[PDB]
């Protein structure tokens, strides 16, 4: 089930919080596949700390590794409203550019 839906909005504050408190130097980021997707496969995890000195590309990286790709299988790893940033872009400039009301990032893998 969609993270939204299996936890509370209260709930997923206080995780954010949580997370600021314990592990400053971490973005939570909530990471899920797209709706309508069929030849990609879902993940055991969802919730990621991500170092906060890192950029889109790393991410990118982690999720290819968890999906088990070949380097064939291009993927698209969007943000919050279905956005796409730049692989250079670093994800704490992305987190505060589209963070969700709740303190979490939310993005979804798809390919073609």
């Amino acid at each position: 089930r969609p993270f939204k839906q299996r936890r509370s909005f209260a709930d997923r504050c206080k995780e954010v919080q949580q997370i600021r408190d314990q592990h400053p130097s971490k973005i939570p980021v909530i990471i899920e596949r797209y709706k309508g997707e069929k030849q990609l496969p879902v993940l055991d995890k969802t919730k990621f700390l991500v170092p906060d000195h890192v950029n889109m590309s790393e991410l990118v990286k982690i999720i290819r590794r968890r999906l088990q790709l070949n380097p064939t299988q291009a993927f698209f790893l969007l943000v919050n409203q279905h956005s796409m940033v730049s692989v250079s872009t670093p994800i704490a400039d992305i987190y505060e550019q589209e963070k969700d009301e709740d303190g979490f990032l939310y993005m979804v893998y798809a390919s073609q």
